[PDB]
């Protein structure tokens, strides 16, 4: 919306930056049993047939 | 507005001085569990992860 002032648009920008940093952090930090899941493009393989 | 007399400016100055002193007070004081939160410019660090 074009009605808000830039002084208040800056706060929305800071909130957006904070949420983007959270996206980065949760993408980089979460790992299951010593192996990451969102930091690589590799494919897992689950032996299910003996 | 300039309609106020100097005597009234003295009273309003006393009031704003008291307000500023209270601001300094609440600034220096108001710790949380032994550690102050508004007297030091550093960054507090908290971890979430194993």
């Amino acid at each position: 919306t074009g009605t808000n002032s830039d002084s208040d648009l800056d706060s929305i920008q800071d909130e957006i930056k904070s949420r983007l940093d959270e996206i980065d952090r949760v993408s980089g930090q979460t790992q299951f049993n010593g192996v990451n899941v969102l930091a690589k493009d590799g494919s897992m393989k689950i032996q299910v047939g003996a």
